[PDB]
């Protein structure tokens, strides 16, 4: 229960190839910046703008339900 | 960093017996408050209070 949270300082300026994306989280609402993280699927994990439309959008199409 | 970083927003009120400690790093400089992370054995993360004296006592002999 004292894990630390990811926050997201940078953002990207360029878009992920979708096909290049697997999985993504928001950062927790205490850090002082939103964020979206994305893990690609060879494992890294990139910071990005929740208010990017290509974020939502990709958000929307990972969606599982 | 481009990836994103670490941040402690809860610090634990407890020490971790120094023999479970394996390593320690700090939190980013743009976190609000500044912390110190321990690994311990288990693998597990924690965060810790810098102005803790324990804590500053461990990362001495670290």
């Amino acid at each position: 229960p004292y894990h630390p949270s990811e926050c997201c300082f940078t953002y990207t300026t360029y878009k992920i190839p979708r096909q290049r994306i697997m999985d993504y989280y928001e950062t927790n609402s205490q850090c002082s910046k939103p964020g979206i993280v994305f893990i690609t699927k060879r494992g890294h994990s990139v910071c990005t703008n929740p208010s990017d439309k290509w974020v939502q959008d990709y958000i929307k199409d990972m969606k599982e339900n």
